[PDB]
Formats: C-alpha cells, structure tokens, sequence
C-alpha cells in the first residue's frame, strides 16, 4: 500500500504495509480506487459544464466519497466496494450525456484520448487487483506527486465541511463545481505554476466553505455563548455522541427527551454544549473524557451506547468489549458495528435502537470531576470587543497565541501542553479543534475576567478566529494582518486541519509554526516554495519558541 495523508505516517515518509492508524492494505487500496473513480466522474462533469450543460446530480456523492477516505472515517471494505460500483454507474451516465452533447455542438463523434479513470470498468472481483496500480506512486515525478496530493488532501477537508453545510440545507454551486475542477486537474499534465495556483484556489474555497458552515450552524442552532460545561457524570444510563455533526445531535436530543436516558458529548462534539438551541435540555449532562486517541479505554468505561457521527473512530483493541454498543452514521463505517441510515428528506434519523439498548446499560464510570468553560466564537467575542481591546491597550494582555488545530497520539505533542503552562501570565490562548485537549483542563486562570483559554469550538470554528483577527486589524488601524500581537502555533493531524492551514495562507498569514512535524506530502522543492512565500516554520524547543513568539517572531 502507500498512504501519507496524516501527521502520523510511518517515519514521516509513508505507510507501506499497514497504516499506523490501523488501516490494512486492502482497505487502503480500495480508497485509492474510489478516488480513481471520482476523477473519472470529474472529467465528464467538467466537460459538460464547459459545453454549457452542467449536471449537478452527483454533488452529494462526490462530497461523501471524499469524506469517507479521510483518516479514521470508514473502515468497512464493503462500504467502499458499494461506493465504487455506484460511482462507475454514475460516471457512465455522465459519459453518455457528454457524448450526445459533444456531437450536437461539434457535428462529429468525440474521438480524443482520455485518461484511464474515464474508461476503466469491471465487476467487484476485479477491484482488488486494479486498486494496486492506481495509487499515489503512479505519479513518478516527486514534485507533481506532491502538488497533486496536496490539492486532493486539502480538497477532502473542504468536502467534509461542505457536507455538514449541505446536511443543514446550505450549498453554493461554486464549491461543488470546484470539486470537479480540482479532481479533473490531477489527470492533466500542468505546469508547476498552474498546480500551485489550484492549491491557492483551494485555500480560497476553504474560506468560502468555512464561512458557509459557520452560517449554517449559527442560523440553525444560535450563536455560541459563554458556557460552563460539566465533566463529571450523573446517575442515569447515557448515550455518548462523538464526531462533528450538529444535526445528528439535535435529533438525538429530541428523541431522548423524557426517556430517562442522559446524553453526553465526546471529542469534537464538546462545542454542542455552547449552542443556545441545545442548552434547553436538562438531560444533556456534559462532556465525557478527552481527545479522540484516548477513546478505547473511555468508550469502554462509558458503559452505554456510543454514536460516531464523523471521524475519528479508532479500531478496537482485542480486549475491548464495546462492539455491540457501537453505532456509526453518515460516512462512518466499521465491520460489525450497527449503522444508522440516512434521514429521508425533511425527516429525521431513527435512533430508537440506541435508546432501547441504553435503558439496559449501567451508568457511566466517573473519570474526573469539575467543569470547562468555552463558547467564545465570533459573535460572543465581538460582543466583548470593548473589554478585550481595552485590555490590550493597558498591557494586561500582551499577546494572543493561536493554538488551534487537531491532536494526535505522539509523545512529542507534550510540547503543546508545556507551551501552554510556560507562557507568561499576560497572554491569552485562542483555540478550536481537538488540539484543545492538550491544555483545556489546566487551570490557567483569567485576566480581568477574561479566561486565559478561549475556546471557539470545533476545528471548523477556526473560522471565528480569522474573523476576530480581521476585526482587530480594523480597530487598531493596521495595514497588515501580520502586525497584530498574535502568534500562530498550530498542531495538525488530518485533512481538515490542512484545509484550515490553506485558508490561513489565502488570507495572507505568514510565520505560522506547524507541528509537531511537517507533512510528508511536501517534496523538497515544494516545501521551499511554501517557506519562501509564507515563512512556515517547524516547532523548536518550548523555551526557544516562547521567547521567539513573545518577540513577534
Ligand atoms: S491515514 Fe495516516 S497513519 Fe493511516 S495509513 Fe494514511 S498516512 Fe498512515
């Protein structure tokens, strides 16, 4: 196999026998073959748009297919075989439409050569062998490989955010058209300048898509507000919901009201505690446990059913006993785990089976007690603008440090905890995404009643951090966003974090520290281009980086 798309890839070069995440050869190769089929849909879809007869019938299929290949999302080979079969049939419908329109507009049959993605077919028995030959290493030139895979990695992150928006009813044609432009590009031989341009365009579309999801979440469920979240447990059986989808949360809360089963959040569902729409349910207890990678012991101790709405789902250990109470939904899948089917239009998912099961389970084991504060998204922070700005002016807040991003397993990540603890007492940490769990249960106190850690929400709520920085720039009358008293020390793990990075580069932020390693998917020449344009830096020692940031450097 070959896969290099997350931070934990083997030796920082590539997983080649079995993924460090657990992904086996056969599953890794089926994901490659699905991306191959998606490029084939994109070739005809782009050509039909060119001829003035665009077809939007595959928009959701393309989003879900890219999302299913994100790290820790879907582990069920049968699901990939089904999507590959469906994708071939969708591609062939587009092919037939294109051939007829081409002939009508040109007065002859189309006769130009097309990439294999556009033509190959087989039944399911052919998939495993074909899959070996269509993967990342088929691109021989290392710099073309880096730029193609960088684009597809960023695109997957954008597609995940766009899928959440689409679930809530919010779509922009430009985003779905871009998916096809980008995928089709990876079958063409383009200049370096053209490939870099498409990566920057993806950063631009990450801004558009994060804006759309911010609008969808806040219009539907309200603006986030300051909230104290309980981290201990109650005395009823519960259901634990993980992942990122807020519409699944809204339906779960409604269906559980009055049943004597409590609801708890986990991981990137923490921010659901912050939304006005959800705060009105008494049986919504609080947040259980820590970061995604600690899930095996914590899902075990939770005792009740667990529902994964998105990544990250980690494979069970041999000793784990919770398979019979693990449920997947959306693009998530796992062999042997029960799957909750998609809602009909205008209707809702059916969670009745989880509720029935939970009534049979013991209450959760308590793993800690106390509370966390959060809810500082853009509406809430702008409401406090006078106070924050005032505090900057007196020098009580000397610097903001953005420590948003995504967490992971490696021991080097203690760097982020130790930075948080050793920053000076007149600084404030801005965060979003599961990187927060490295420091959100420390007591770092406050400055004048502003908490020293301000949690804006899920990784997608990095958008709020940009909106805040743009406003401060206007208030202080600076010509360049980079001259604000803000430093960026961002941790990454999977492809949504890459989309957030591309958005920050599109907005012109330079001097970002990215860690705890730099991506394996940057070749030397491509890394140079990003360094010289954007001044991205690796992390150093805790002491050395703190001194540097406090200096604006
Ligand atoms: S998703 Fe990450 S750890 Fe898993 S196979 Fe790919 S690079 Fe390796």
């Amino acid at each position: 196999m070959f896969c290099f798309q997350c931070q934990e890839t083997a030796k920082n070069t590539g997983c080649t026998v079995k993924g460090m995440c657990g992904k086996p050869e056969e599953t890794a190769n089926l994901q490659d073959l699905l991306i191959f089929v998606l490029r084939g849909i994109a070739i005809y879809g782009e050509k039909l748009k060119e001829l003035g007869q665009p077809d939007r019938s595959n928009d959701d299929f393309v989003l879900q297919g890219l999302f299913a290949t994100i790290t820790n999302a879907n582990w069920d080979d049968a699901r990939f075989e089904a999507m590959i079969s469906e994708g071939l049939a969708r591609r062939d419908k587009l092919r037939n439409a294109f051939l007829a329109v081409y002939k009508a507009k040109n007065g002859k049959d189309f006769s130009e050569p097309l990439p294999e993605a556009a033509t190959w077919t087989g039944d399911s028995t052919a998939f495993a062998e074909k899959a070996k030959s269509v993967g990342i290493l088929a691109t021989e030139n290392e710099d073309v490989r880096s730029l193609r895979e960088l684009l597809i990695i960023g695109l997957k992150g954008v597609a995940a955010y766009a899928e959440h928006a689409a679930v809530l009813g919010f779509r922009k044609t430009e985003i779905d058209e871009f998916m096809l432009e980008a995928l089709a590009s990876t079958t063409k031989d383009l200049s370096v300048d053209e490939m870099v341009a498409l990566v920057m365009k993806g950063r631009r579309m990450a801004v558009t898509t994060m804006a759309l999801l911010d609008e969808a979440n806040t219009t539907t469920y309200g603006n986030p507000e300051i909230t104290q979240v309980n981290i201990g447990v109650g005395k009823n059986p519960g259901i634990l919901i993980s992942g990122h989808d807020l519409k699944d949360m809204a339906e779960l809360l409604k269906q559980t009201e009055g049943t004597g089963v409590d609801v708890y959040t986990h991981g990137e569902m923490l921010p659901a505690n912050y939304y006005p729409a959800f705060k009105k349910y008494p049986h919504f207890v609080g947040n259980y446990g820590g970061s995604w990678w600690q899930q095996n012991p914590e899902f075990e101790s939770f005792n009740g059913p667990i529902l994964l709405t998105t990544n990250c789902l980690v494979p069970l250990k041999k000793e784990n006993t919770y398979l019979d109470r693990l449920y997947t939904t959306g693009v998530v899948g796992y062999e042997g785990a029960k799957h909750i089917a998609d809602r009909p239009a205008g209707g809702a998912k059916d969670f009745s089976a989880l509720i029935a099961q939970a009534k049979k389970c013991p209450p959760p084991v308590e793993i800690e007690t106390g509370s966390i504060v959060g809810g500082f998204a853009h509406h809430q922070v702008l409401a406090l603008a006078d106070k924050v700005v005032e505090a900057v002016k007196s020098g009580a807040i000397k610097r903001f440090v953005v420590m948003a991003g995504c967490d992971g397993r490696q021991k080097s990540r203690s760097y982020y905890t130790e930075v948080a603890e050793n920053l000076p007492k007149d600084t404030v940490i801005l965060t979003a995404g599961c990187a927060k769990y490295r420091y959100n249960k420390l007591n770092l106190g406050d400055i004048g009643g502003i908490p020293r850690v301000l949690d804006a929400g899920q990784c997608n709520d990095s958008y709020s951090l940009a909106v805040i920085a743009l406003k401060l720039k206007e208030v202080f009358g600076l010509d360049d966003i980079n001259d604000l008293p803000v430093s960026y020390d961002i941790a990454w793990y999977e492809q949504k974090a890459v989309a957030v990075l591309l958005a920050l580069l599109f907005l012109g932020v330079k001097g970002i520290r990215l860690g705890p390693t730099l991506p394996a998917f940057l070749s030397p020449n491509v890394a140079k281009v990003l360094v010289e344009n954007f001044n991205i830096k690796p992390i150093g020692t805790v002491q050395d980086d703190i001194a540097a940031m406090m200096a604006g450097k």
